[PDB]
RNA sequence: AAUAAGGAUUGACAGAUUGAGAGCUCUUUCUUGAUUUUGUGGGUGGUGGUGCAUGGCCGUUCUUAGUUGGUGGAGUGAUUU
């Protein structure tokens, strides 16, 4: 078997690292997004993020955060982390990843019926 | 009018919860300070309806040739040229 290294860059640093790190390593857009309209976003996630991957007994996933920042980014400090997200109306959960680390939030949330 | 400075209430770490560094909740029990909270009375959020409740504008008969009135004059008069 040959876990997914992030750009083997050798999850090993992408398990659990700074906001400065994959400020820099995201595809051009995020650069423009980290900086730009920077604060605000996590004014009290990464501060309910850290109250949820927290207050857990780990391993039992945790009791459900809220949000509608469908506008914030997949860091590799929120991994595990659990998240539940208006679509317009209710909070559709997702489980939190190393693969999905670089994409769109609520791309996942799929809002509109297709058929 | 009721809670009643003996706290109306506010806020939060982080962790449980989730997209999440929303104290959304709950764990704690610090902070909080008459500005809130609760019902009663009522408002003002409304790209929710009704274009046939309507305003204003803009399409159409319209790169149209067409209206209307006095004084005469005509013709109960609806009037007429």
């Amino acid at each position: 078997f040959k876990t997914h290294s992030y750009r083997g860059v050798d999850l090993e640093k992408l398990l659990e690292m700074s906001t400065e790190d994959f400020v820099k390593l995201a595809p051009a857009r995020v650069r423009r997004r980290f900086a730009r309209g920077m604060t605000s976003k996590p004014a009290g996630f990464m501060k309910k993020l850290r109250a949820a991957k927290l207050a857990a007994p780990e391993n039992e996933k945790p009791a459900p955060v809220r949000t509608h920042m469908r506008n914030m980014i997949i860091v590799p400090e929120m991994i595990g982390s659990v998240v539940g997200i208006y679509n317009g109306k209710a909070f559709n959960q997702v489980e939190i990843r190393p693969e999905m680390l670089g994409h769109y939030l609520g791309e996942f949330s799929i809002t509109y019926t297709p058929v």
